[PDB]
Formats: structure tokens, C-alpha cells, sequence
């Protein structure tokens, strides 16, 4: 029948609707909210700023904030597994870059074509929900759901490190200064000899006379605007050297990670009460942020800070929030815009479904059942709504969702004569995501407070999340201690039943696939990256050949 | 009889003399030498500089280096337990200060009186060796040998941290600068209006005319010498702000400690060969120094460096190395100088014997026997020699000796059946100390290489040594997990046979004594600090009262 899977999922999920809200009456829920609000805001603002730069000021940060708030609210209220956090995906930012120049190349209107493409993508997603294609989830095995996770976590860690490495270019220090000659250490703005006729043109259309302007007062920004030349002993590539800002950022970045790691380990200590070993051990990354913000405020070094937009009206002065599919375009662009819609729908479907498969793993001991058809239906509906309103596209994010799940773990009480309380289950609820995405939409009113949060602290939090998300994957348990290392082995039940060289070959097979994914990740096919989930399944099928089925579904499997 | 204990100790130690040299044919010996050379040099130079400042340039760093080399060589060649490292104690830099005002307030010669006092102290030490008073070692129990270790280690850690905290005063950064106004950020030396008549006097006896001198070129050191005034936007309390030197020092200090801790943990890893898990796991703090020196050289920020003196002749131009007891003093100062000799001999005897008791603990599983009379005899002989030559006094150091012993530990090669390799014994030898104290005396020729070692790296090494020396003390094993904490307990055999509240009272008794030692450590009695070892024994005697002897020598004396 049609819509049969959706009806079955709604019937399964309906009984637990009230329990989903009632189960959120503990402190760990507020701890997760405060943990994830800051860690989820920063990517949204960065993506919004990048898209506004790429689109000449059409889709800026405020539209990204509003779209994220709307999509998160309507996903947390009505969906399947509510522990999935929708988040702005890098890939998208690629799809606009080719699009806008395309709209610049011929003579087309960007917003109308984008809205038509989004509407047709939403229609195709609804059709896919009708056909019940999500049953293809039955084909994904542990092989993919333990490679993709490792690749995404490693990429996240590398991006977190690269974001810190980038700070050295903007804030360049002096590699060779004499501490005895500080009396002769200054930068001065002077007029440029024989300036380029381009700059002369600039001055003329700005009515700028070289002679009358005082040059010895112009500050760095004004000097760069007026195209001046710096002449001094503290000059650099472009602009005076910035003293002691980079190393303070490095100290902030590493101290935040180390302090969070230390504070998230009081559930193993013994010299404390039971209400102090689980109240500053579940609040490890919110106490860290406050402490580091206070330290940064006391020291007073001007490190980069978080800028949240203050206005509420749209960025472009003529962007009243509605976009008809066709207002300044020929009628055939609607019928041509459907061609990219198939690719976009397939890509979004595969990304959302692989994230849902990763989240609903059997090791998390889910009690309330999960549904895949409703997730895709609501993702498509909000994709259409966001496309009509002129808002950026949002799909599931893997690292954020894994960190959300890991923050609601429930552990038992004993552990000294035993160890690390046995994991009993994930706290199943719907208030955490709703509150996170409500607070995201209200950040326009709390700008005066969010301006005190330095960026290196957020980068350290990102690195901590990326490192902590690794714990749990089965891949590493082989990769770490099987391929090369030593001779003796741990228990590792799968060995209790199979040859060692077979395990080596199995690990090598996964490693080659991971390397291939990394190589073709950036390449020229980053546009169609997640489509590769259609390739690992083919390799898994072509593995029963030189593998007996017993070894096959004993060393993989689950 | 007379000298009986010395004869017995010589008879015990004679058989193993050749084995002591032959057992030093492994790599761990060179590893210990390279570990301890740098960690032992820096205190010597710092103490020498401080004493030269306090004595107006009579006993500078070069005399300290030469005295340390001589004393270490003659102690390693002929002594008892050769794992004790003689080192310049802090207490002395106080005697040799007061003894300076004196020789001035009155009208005495410093070197002659100091030599007479040292000679009489050496004579009293030889008499103590003759009387065989070192048998009083039989009275020291585990109670003291586990406080005086904990107190010394904690003091060492605090001093290592304070040495880093001190760097903020010399290199002061700017707590509030505007990054847009770097075009107006400079310091300028200008002539001081209505300068003090003191400075006028200075200029007159130096023939310095205010008018003709150019003030806009004088550098920071020249400006401070000429008593100028700084007038600019980058000025501070005294002198221009130093950009990005303090935070680089902090990064060096903490990175060295973290990297050393990480590198000294490859004896637990499993994904490496057996010749790479014990060649960069016993060379953990010498690879760290090289890596951090290379990083500091590549970055190029002018952090403080290690200054080793280059000259070989004595500091004062008339200090030909010999000092007759009386050359410019009345003949009764020799007979009066004996009064402080009793106190100095008692103090040195108690310090050396408590260090020897700590080192020769039964847990280290010493095979070759130890002797206490010969240690004191040779310490006294070299104290007399150093006093005659005009060199600073050297006695045993606790943290350095403990780190020397811990660096020669021999571990087994079986961690799979059981656990971490069971400690088999301390490698007993005499080449390590001899080579360390030979290399210390040759540092005057390798100044061009030692100048590249930054000081924060050495402070990080000091902190690592102070932290690692804590591991092993029984005190903490109670202090950590008995007094306040939780309800359940580990095995801890002493409990297998006694009341818990008794253990609490026992720990409280030790804590009160430790607090008293800390309080009277600085006080006004730091001169007579180690004499307190005569007080803990009295408390130990007055503990059998409200303690049955069974509980007493089951929880206490091991
Ligand atoms: C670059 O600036 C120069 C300097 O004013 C200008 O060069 C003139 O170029 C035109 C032809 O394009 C000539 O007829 C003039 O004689 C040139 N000026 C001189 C002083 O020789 C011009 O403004 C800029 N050059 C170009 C090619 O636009
Ligand atoms: C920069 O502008 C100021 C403002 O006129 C001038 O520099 C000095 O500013 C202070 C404070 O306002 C006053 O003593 C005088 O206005 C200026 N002192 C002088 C010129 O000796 C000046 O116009 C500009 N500075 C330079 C170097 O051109
Ligand atoms: C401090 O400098 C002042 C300024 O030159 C001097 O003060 C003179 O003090 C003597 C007595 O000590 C008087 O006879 C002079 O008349 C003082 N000078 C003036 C100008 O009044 C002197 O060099 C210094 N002061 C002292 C007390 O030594
Ligand atoms: C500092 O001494 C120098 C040396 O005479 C002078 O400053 C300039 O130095 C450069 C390089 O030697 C030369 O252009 C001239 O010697 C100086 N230029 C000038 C004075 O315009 C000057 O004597 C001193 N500087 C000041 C500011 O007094
Ligand atoms: C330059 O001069 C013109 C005419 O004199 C004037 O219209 C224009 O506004 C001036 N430029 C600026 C930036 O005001
Ligand atoms: C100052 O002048 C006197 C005599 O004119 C001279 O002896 C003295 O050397 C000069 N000062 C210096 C530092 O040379
Ligand atoms: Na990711
Ligand atoms: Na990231
Ligand atoms: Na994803
Ligand atoms: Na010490
Ligand atoms: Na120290
Ligand atoms: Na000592």
C-alpha cells in the first residue's frame, strides 16, 4: 500500500509521546542543553557568514539562525528518533557556489531558481516516503556503520585542529625582535610614493586628495582602506605585528580541552560525596566554558570573540520573507530546475538515513522504538518550507548527534569492586532538542552576553567532542591492536572463533576503503560525496568470495 | 673501640668495588646521566649567583661549579651508598649572608673566618664518625621516613611552580591594548624634568651633561642606567611592555611536563617492538629537552636562556685559590669560631643521615649493603677541603637522590600473565654519579651549546621530578583515601588487622606534625630546620600511650 510504513511508524511512536516529555525532569537534561547550545550555535553562524559572503549578502547569518531554529523545533516536536540534531552541512555550501555564478552567468534570479529547486526536492522526498524506500536501511551492516563513523569523527577532529592553525595568519607575531631596542619599535602610516593609477581612480571617485590628508594619525583599518604603506621596524607582510594574541589563543584552546577532560572524570574518583561526583561530572563542559570565559575576561588580552547579529529584519533591504517560484524568470526554468532535484533528494536521503542508522545502533539499548519514514518525511517538509521562505538547507549531522546521545547516557551506581558502572541505556526524551533549538532562535536578544565568549574555547570544545565521539566504534578495537602491533591478543570474542590472518585481511579491507573515502572526499566530487554509501555495500557484497560465510558474519555482523 | 664502625663498613663495601664499576655497561646508565646532568646543573648555578650577589662578588657561580664537581667526584669514587647526589642546599645561602653584614659591621675578613668555621666543622664531623653516633639511625622509623619525604617533595613542587610564577614580574605584558591603534603604540626615552639632586650627583661624578646627550636613541638598558623617564602609550611600571614572552614561557613549561609524562609511558603500550618500547621509554626526559629546545629555536621568541660562565679564573681579581685560617684577623677568632661549628656539624649530620635513611629503604630491594659511617666521614672531609679552598658547602639532597634512584629501576618483562612488571631491584653502580660530576666540571668549555637551553624547560623538568618522586610513599596511600573520603576501602593489609578509627587518628597525628613542620619551616627558624628530626622521634615515643603496641607496630613502623 501507499504510506504504509509511515502509518506503521506513527502507530509505533504514538504510545510514548507523553513519556517522551515526562522523562525530561532531571538535571542531566539541562546539562545536555547547556552543553550543546554553544557547540551547535557556532557552526550555524560560521556557515551563515560564509554563505552571505558567497551570495553577495543574500543569505547571511540571521537567515541561518532562523532556519535552524524553525527546522529544529518542528523536527523535535514531530519526528521519529528525537536524538538526531539537524545541522548545517558543509557540502551544501558547495551547491550554492556553482549555482550563484550560474545565475550570474546567464541572467537569472537566484532566489526564485533556488526556491524552485528546493520545492521540487521536497516533492521528491515526499514521493520517496510514499514509495517506502527507507526499507533499504536493511542493507546497511556494521561494516559501513563503523567506517563512516570513524571517517566522520577523524574529519571533525582535523577540522577542529585546522580552525586553530588558521589563527596564525590573521594574528602574526614577530619572530625576531631585540628586547633592548624597544625604544625604537613602532609602525607609522606614510603616503605611498607614485601610487597606482587604480588607487588614483579610487580616490577620484571617492573625492580623496592626497595632499591635505594627515597620514601620521590614520589607524590600521583606515590606512588599509586608503591603501597606504607602512614604514617602521614593526611592520610585517601587511600590517603591524599583533603582540601576544596567538599564544594566548593556543593556551585557551588547549587548557579548555584539558580542563574538560579532567572534569569529566570525577565519576571514577572516590574522595567525594555521591552528589558532588555526579553534579560536576555531568556538568563538565559548561563549568569549563564559564571558568575559561572568566579567566579570559580577567586577563584582558583581545582574543577573537563570538559575534551574534543584533538586527531582526533580513540582511538585504528588500528581502521581505516570501519568495514566489517565478517572479522574474521564464516559465521553463521551473521545468528545468527538476533535474538537480533528483540528485539533491538522493544525496539528502542517503545522508539522513546513514545518520539514522548510526544513531539507532543496538549497543545503545534503545527501549522506545525508532522510525525512519517519519524522519525523512519531516526532513523533506521542512526542506520545502525553508526553500520557500528563503532559508538555508538543514540535514542531519553525525558528530553533533553522537555527542547528543553520549550526553544522555545513564550509568549504574557501583564500580569500585567492579568498574565503570554498566551502561543501562540512553535517556529517551524530546525536551532537550526543543529547548536547544528554542534557545538558538532567541540568541538575537542575548547578544550583549554572548559577545564575551572567545572562539578558541569553542574550538577546544569541538576538539573534545571529536575525540570523545571516537569511543565506542568497533573498528578501532581491531585497527588499534590487530594489524601491525605485537603477538599476544586480548579476549575479543570474535577471535575466540576465527583465524588471526583472516582478521588482518578483514581490517586491511576496511582500511583501504577508508583511505579511498578520504581521497575522494575532497577531490572534485565533494558534491556527490555521501553517494559513496552506494559503493561500500557493493564491496561488502563482493566479499563473500574469498571469505567463508561463517567468518564473514562472525567477524563483521551485528 | 674507635673507628670500629668505619672498619666494618669498609669491610662490607670492599668486595663489591669492582662490580660497582662493571655493572654500568648498559644504556640506562647513559640515560640517567643525561637525565640528571641538566637537572642538577641549574640549582648549582642559581645558588652560586645568589651567593655571589649576597657576598658582593666573593663566591660566584664558578666557585660553586668547581666545588660541586670536586665534591661529587670524591664522593662517588669513595663512599657508602653511591646513589646519593650531593647538592647545594638552600639553608646555607642564609648563613653566608648574615656572616657578611658581620664581617663588615665590625671589621673582620669574611674568607678567613668562614674557612676557620668550616675547618672546625670538618673536625667535629670526623670526631662524630670516631664516636660512632650514626648508630642513632636505629631510632628512625617509617613515620619520619614518610613525612620528611612527603614534605620535601611537596616543597620541591611548590618551588618549581613559584619559579614559573616569578617570570611574570620581569616580562610584563599589556593587559589592555587596542588592536586598531597599533600605529600609535611606541615608547620614547625623554630627559627627566627637575631630576633629583641624587641623580645630579651621579652625573657629576660620572661627568654626564644633560644638554648634549641625545635622548631619543638611548635604549632600555642605557635609559635605566642614565635614570631617564619613559613617555609613551606602551610604558609600564618601569620599562616598555615585553610582547609575547611570558605566555611562550608558560607554553614551554607545561608542554615539557606533558610531553615527558607521555613519553615515560611507552612501557605500557603494546603496538610497538620490545626495543622501541624500552629505548624511548627510558630516554623520556632527554628526548623531551632536545625536542623543546629545537621548537624554541625554530620559533625564535627570546625566552630566558641558561648562562654558563666562560672564564676559568676566580671572580674577584685577587682570589688565588688558597685561604689561610688567619691572615688579617686576631688570633682569638679561631677559638671563637668553634661555637657555630657544633651547630653546623649537628645540622649537616642530621640532614645527611635522614637522606641516607630515606634512600636505603627496604622497598628498593638493595642487594649490595649500605654504610652510614663512611658517608659522614667523606662528607666531612670534603666539607673541610671545600672550606679551605674557599668553595661553597655541599650536603645530600633528597629529591635529586630519589630521582636518581628511580631512574635506575629494573623491571621484568612479563605483563600479560600478570600485570605491570614487578620491581626487581635498583641497578647498583658508581659510574653514573662520577660521570655526572665530571660533566658538571667541564661545562665551562661547552658554553656555546648550553646557551640554547631555555629555563622554562628546566622548570618543567623540575616539576616532573617533583611529581614523580611522590609515587611510592605510604603516607599518601592513607592520606589519599582514608581520612575524609568514602566508606568502602581497598585491601591495604594493615586494615586486614586493625580498627578504622584508629587508622584515622594515626593519619591525623601525622598530618598535624606535617603542618607543624610546614609552619616552622620558614618562620624565623629556617636556620635550624632539620633539627626538627629530633622532635618527630619524641612524638613517636609519646604515641604508645593511647595506642596498644600491636596497633602501633602494625599500622606504623614497617
Ligand atoms: C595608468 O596611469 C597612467 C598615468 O596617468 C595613465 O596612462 C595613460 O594612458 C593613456 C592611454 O590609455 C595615454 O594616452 C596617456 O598618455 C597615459 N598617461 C601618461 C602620463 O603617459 C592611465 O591613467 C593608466 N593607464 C591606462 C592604460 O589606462
Ligand atoms: C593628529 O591629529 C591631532 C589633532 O589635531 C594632532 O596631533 C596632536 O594632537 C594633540 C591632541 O589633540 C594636540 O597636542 C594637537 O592637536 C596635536 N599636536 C601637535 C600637532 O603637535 C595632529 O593634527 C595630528 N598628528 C600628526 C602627527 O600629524
Ligand atoms: C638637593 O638639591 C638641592 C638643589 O640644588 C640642594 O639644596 C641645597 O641645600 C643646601 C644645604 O644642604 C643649601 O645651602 C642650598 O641653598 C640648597 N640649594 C638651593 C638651591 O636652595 C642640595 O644639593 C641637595 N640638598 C641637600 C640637603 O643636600
Ligand atoms: C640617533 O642617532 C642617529 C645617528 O646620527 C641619528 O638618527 C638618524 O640616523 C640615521 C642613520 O644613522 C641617519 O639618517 C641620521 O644619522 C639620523 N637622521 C636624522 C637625524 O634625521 C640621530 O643623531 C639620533 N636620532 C634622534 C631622533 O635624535
Ligand atoms: C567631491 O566633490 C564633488 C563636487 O565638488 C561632490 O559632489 C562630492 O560629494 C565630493 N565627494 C564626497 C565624498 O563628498
Ligand atoms: C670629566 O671631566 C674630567 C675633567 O675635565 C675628566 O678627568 C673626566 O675623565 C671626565 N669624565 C669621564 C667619564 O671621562
Ligand atoms: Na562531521
Ligand atoms: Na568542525
Ligand atoms: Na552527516
Ligand atoms: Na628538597
Ligand atoms: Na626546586
Ligand atoms: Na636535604
Amino acid at each position: 500500500r501507499l504510506f504504509g510504513g509511515l502509518i506503521l511508524d506513527i502507530k509505533r511512536k504514538a504510545p510514548f509521546f507523553l513519556s517522551d516529555f515526562k522523562d525530561a525532569l532531571s538535571l542531566q537534561c539541562l546539562a545536555s542543553i547547556l552543553f550543546l547550545y554553544c557547540a551547535c550555535m557556532s557552526p550555524v553562524i560560521t556557515f551563515g557568514g560564509l554563505l552571505g559572503e558567497a551570495t553577495e549578502g543574500r543569505i547571511s547569518a540571521i537567515e541561518s539562525l532562523f532556519g535552524a531554529s524553525l527546522t529544529g523545533i518542528a523536527y523535535s516536536l514531530f519526528a521519529g528518533q528525537p536524538l538526531t540534531i539537524l545541522g548545517s552541512t558543509g557540502p551544501v555550501l558547495v551547491f550554492e557556489k556553482i549555482l550563484y555564478k550560474f545565475c550570474r552567468d546567464y541572467q537569472l534570479s537566484y532566489l526564485s531558481l533556488r526556491t524552485s529547486i528546493g520545492l521540487w526536492t521536497s516533492f521528491l522526498c515526499i514521493v520517496l516516503v510514499a514509495t517506502d524506500a527507507s526499507s533499504l536501511v536493511c542493507y546497511i551492516t556494521r561494516f559501513t556503520e563503523e567506517a563512516f563513523a570513524a571517517l566522520i569523527c577523524i574529519i571533525f577532529i582535523y577540522e577542529a585542529l585546522e580552525k586553530l592553525f588558521d589563527l596564525g595568519e590573521t594574528y602574526a607575531f614577530n619572530m625576531h625582535n631585540n628586547l633592548d631596542k624597544l625604544t625604537s619599535y613602532s609602525c607609522v602610516c606614510t603616503e605611498p610614493p607614485n601610487p597606482s593609477n587604480e588607487t588614483l581612480a579610487q580616490w577620484k571617485k571617492d573625492n580623496i586628495t592626497a595632499h591635505n590628508i594627515s597620514w601620521r594619525n590614520l589607524t590600521v583599518s583606515e590606512c588599509k582602506k586608503l591603501r597606504g604603506v607602512f614604514l617602521g621596524s614593526a611592520c610585517g607582510h601587511h600590517g603591524p605585528y599583533i603582540p601576544d594574541v596567538l599564544f594566548w589563543c593556543v593556551i585557551l584552546f588547549f587548557t579548555t580541552f584539558f580542563l574538560s577532560s579532567f572534569l569529566k572524570q570525577f565519576k571514577t574518583k572516590r574522595y567525594f560525596p555521591t552528589k558532588v561526583r555526579s553534579t560536576i561530572s555531568d556538568f563538565a563542559v559548561f563549568l569549563t566554558i564559564v571558568i575559561m570565559v572568566t579567566i579570559d575576561y580577567l586577563v584582558g588580552v583581545p582574543s577573537p570573540k563570538l559575534h551574534v547579529p543584533e538586527k531582526f529584519e533580513p540582511t538585504h533591504p528588500e528581502r521581505g520573507w516570501i519568495i514566489s517560484p517565478l517572479g522574474d524568470n521564464p516559465w521553463w526554468t521551473l521545468l528545468i530546475a527538476a533535474i538537480p532535484a533528483l540528485l539533491c533528494t538522493i544525496l539528502i536521503f542517503m545522508d539522513q538515513q546513514i545518520t539514522a542508522v548510526i544513531i539507532n545502533r543496538k549497543e545503545h539499548k534503545l527501549k522506545k522504538g525508532a522510525g525512519y519514514h517519519l524522519d525523512l518525511l519531516m526532513v523533506g517538509v521542512m526542506l520545502g518550507v525553508c526553500s520557500v521562505m528563503g532559508l538555508p538547507w538543514f540535514v542531519a549531522a553525525t558528530v553533533l548527534s553522537i555527542s547528543h546521545v553520549n550526553s544522555l547516557k545513564v550509568e549504574s551506581e557501583c564500580s569500585a569492586p567492579g568498574e565503570q558502572p554498566k551502561f543501562l541505556g540512553i535517556r529517551e526524551q524530546r525536551v532537550t532538542g526543543l529547548m536547544i533549538f528554542i534557545l538558538m532562535g532567541l540568541s538575537v536578544f542575548m547578544t550583549s552576553v554572548l559577545k564575551f565568549i572567545p572562539m578558541p574555547v569553542l574550538y577546544g570544545v569541538f576538539l573534545y567532542m571529536g575525540v570523545s565521539s571516537l569511543k565506542g566504534i568497533q573498528l578501532f578495537d581491531r585497527i588499534k591492536l590487530f594489524g601491525m602491533p605485537a603477538k599476544h591478543q586480548p579476549d575479543l570474542i570474535y577471535l575466540r572463533y576465527v583465524p588471526l590472518w583472516k582478521v588482518h585481511i578483514f581490517t586491511v579491507i576496511q582500511l583501504t576503503c577508508l583511505v579511498l573515502l578520504w581521497v575522494i572526499k575532497v577531490s572534485a566530487a565533494a558534491v556527490v560525496f555521501p553517494m559513496m554509501v552506494l559503493a561500500l555495500v557493493f564491496v561488502r557484497k563482493l566479499m563473500d568470495l574469498c571469505f567463508t560465510k561463517r567468518e564473514l558474519s562472525w567477524l563483521d555482523d551485528l
